[PDB]
């Protein structure tokens, strides 16, 4: 599935920062019990950037057994250098994964042709579907609607991960993409406007201890009742902001121990265990969702 | 070894991506006879986001043997996950190299907090000295002056390339660390602004294909001869500029090419050939500098 | 009225810079004809910055005679000083204008407590309509929501003019204001975007030269056809983006010329004479929209 | 003259936000005692945006009479459209100053060219030494230093209030201007680091409490004494940051109050009355600097 609330999932950790089989099996439970469309594994919010490429693959490919087929399951396939965007999803053919989110490479800073020439190449050494990812604030660059509406001509290119906060980029892309080329958000407090505007969901953040919720939003929003939608994000507003008080996944992987969804909140340096601060502003957001 | 010009090199490339060692001493033989401090091997102008661990250690390690004692290498060792710097360090113990300079984790955005963790930890582990390096526009992440002050107390950690091209930056730093604690541009086109100000040289893309010129200009800025170094200043500024027309180090590449200094100005993706109109910016600015 | 496509009228000069009623009255018949449902007289597309506070009232009182009551008339009463603000105001006082738009104080970068203090004192000192204008990049300084909720519990200010072309601002001021509150784009680009994520009209610079195009596009909007409304918005987006390739309103005078709607495009200084490229770039964006 | 500390002097008030001469005549009677090179005169921190042109003239006349030719006047004389900022100058003919503080028209948003004509203009129709004033974050324009460079050739234009914080500017501008064109820092936190490389002075907020080392810091900043200057810089940097905790002059209207050189801390409104933590946030700053 491409639409409705798609959890960027946190890879939990025990002690030791390595994957917590148990942890993760409670939470991909959750999210089947609560409607959420498909997992993202590995993605931003999984540390994708901490975990080497085989750790990668085995929380990925554990992630998908225990999905069991009750959930599609998406693997962050992200890579700065383009041949190791190749190998990484390789790594995932004929393996069960409905598709791959794709991030533009971070800290080289290519052109819009580098781009352009990055996922293309990534695109036809692969039969898997391919989301594209944009997050300048991460990566120092910005893949602009004339380059995904150049993409999307690609027949495995399917869609867009667009975590910009700046929604004029909806129908942008949309004008110069076929109406079934996917637009979801990647900025949790903005994600309902996205969809107002023509967006068909998002890997979200907040759906990780809000799954409930965010599949309930994101079906009101595509069913056309925004109003009904938005009593929803205004409970989870607080969340939308508070779960990025210190840097992602710090607060969300707090916020999951809290509620008893993984065992431990341990994380890989350079993150750090979140502060006192940071735990009674995650605390109070949570009792606003009415969930703590 | 960490004053003066110090460059930046490039990782020259025949046409399939692959370290050029004749290319590769050609350089180094140059660096020699012009009076460069020394050398960067497999920063960011040297291709580190697509070279492979074990790529970067023999590139580092032939730039080692061909330099063969004449010039101090530095190697780069930044790693965005703090396990994977450390053990990035660890190849280059007992190897030669004077030094490492280790950039802030890119990409997953850590707390002022986790950047102290990060690089107290990698000091920890090595007896090499190590020089941080900020680049936000890279990164997503900026190592505040504060931080610097904290981290400079570690015995090991000796200096900040410092590339916002924030000059106040300077004695923010400065008046936080010891006399000792080296403070060096990375930003060619503010470094002598950087130097005038108090900073001890400049880690140096320009350097590659001015290197004579740029080794003059640090040493009169040292000297406190800072309108004789303007002049030499004068005459570069275009190459400060237009060697980031298009994405570093693809103008560089070009430009060594041009002058004759490697075989190929092959990048790996996603850095693209460069432009025609790239091509005619960057020659006019080699000519502007005397080169041509 | 408060809605729909609502022109900020350019003040149409001769050769001298003085207000020329003939090209004025042309103007206000086309706007009479053309559907648009008021006009904003002396806003920052009228000059306000350049006439002095005589000359803006003439203007304005000419524009309201000329109207004849055929079409509403909303005064632009903007000052970075409180006093003059008041005073500009009260010059409109039972005039026969339908309200006031007022900007954030420019320059003088009042706190968030400043703009509740400014606003209010002129509210209280007039019974007309007081529409809120937020500028930040020409005034400093940004009037967030929720001061604007703030504002909005006074009974006589009733609207904003939210010109960031920040998209989000949409449904966090409409959550903290009554369901009379008016939400007009200031941003020609993203109006369409903004009426769908559910604002009211736009006040519009594209209006003074696409009349009918821009009325026709915020009725459909009002309507819930979007998808209809976009075929428009496509059509006049060069000129959305063209009549700010030099500053407004050096492009929209020039247009208006040679749509032959004004006499002359003469401007007050420091507004400079249309260049030659800008009025190539103006004329062919005028060709996109059907009009030239 | 026009090199050293040079005060952008308050303009005290009484309650109802008239100017109070005796408060005047304190603060004029400290500027003589210190060592201030001169005063500008309804400058920013003057409160030039909430003075009708009549006030602003009487204000600057009273300073010139309360100087009684002990120390140089200069007029700020900006305004946003040209036609306005001639007639204002006109009114300081034979008037006694020696100079005007002339800002780029705010809010309009000019072109370079748009510019150069505003201030050539004004430079026509004066005898009086014109200093042009760059201040972005409050205009919404940036006059750029090739642009300073046409200006610098009208034999009237003698120097730039350079107010961005961007230091780099200082040497793009000097390569382009004669060696007695004038390079005053209109930005405290940063104007060390700007005469260190190469400007001439300060035009100075925290000069109106620190007076005194204030012109010696900026004194053995002319003498090449940059570490001597920068102790006392070390110790004014609270108040260089702390003066613009809330907007300016509120800040520093309240410390003139708290040392007893001015009767009142009035503003005009849009500016606002000190909060309590802004009060005790400049109170530590001020016994950082040795003043209370």
């Amino acid at each position: 599935m491409f639409t409705g609330s798609i959890v960027a999932i946190v890879t939990p950790m025990d002690e030791k920062g390595n994957v917590c089989r148990a942890s993760l099996k409670k939470l991909i439970d959750y999210h089947v019990a609560s409607g959420t469309s498909a997992i993202v594994s590995v993605g931003t919010t999984g540390e994708s950037a901490t975990l080497n490429h085989d750790e990668h693959a085995d929380v990925v490919m554990m992630t998908l057994d225990l999905a069991d087929g009750r959930i599609p399951v998406i693997a962050g396939t992200g890579a700065n250098a383009t041949a190791e965007a190749i190998s990484l999803t390789q790594r995932f053919n004929d393996s069960g994964i409905v598709g791959c989110l794709t991030v533009t490479p971070y800290f080289n800073r290519p052109s819009q042709e580098g781009l352009y020439q990055h996922f293309k190449a990534i695109a036809e050494h692969t039969d898997l579907p391919q989301i594209l990812y944009n997050v300048p604030s991460r990566t120092g660059c910005d893949l602009l609607p004339e380059t995904v509406g150049r993409l999307a001509k690609v027949k495995n290119i399917i869609g867009i991960k667009e975590a910009t906060g700046n929604l004029t980029r909806v129908n942008q892309i949309k004008e110069l993409v076929s109406d079934d080329f996917v637009l979801l958000s990647g900025d949790d407090a903005s994600a309902l406007d996205f969809m107002q505007l023509g967006g068909h969901g998002v890997i979200s953040v907040t759906a990780n201890v809000a799954a409930r919720d965010m599949a309930q939003m994101c079906k009101l929003a595509a069913e056309g009742h925004f109003a009904e939608a938005r009593v929803i994000n205004q409970r989870l507003m607080p969340l939308h902001n508070k779960l990025f008080v210190e840097p992602n996944p710090i607060p969300v992987k707090w916020a999951c121990k809290e509620l008893g969804l993984v065992a431990t909140d341990t994380l890989r340096l350079p993150m750090t265990p979140i502060t006192d601060s940071g735990r009674e502003t995650v605390r109070a957001a949570l009792k606003h969702a009415g969930l703590l």
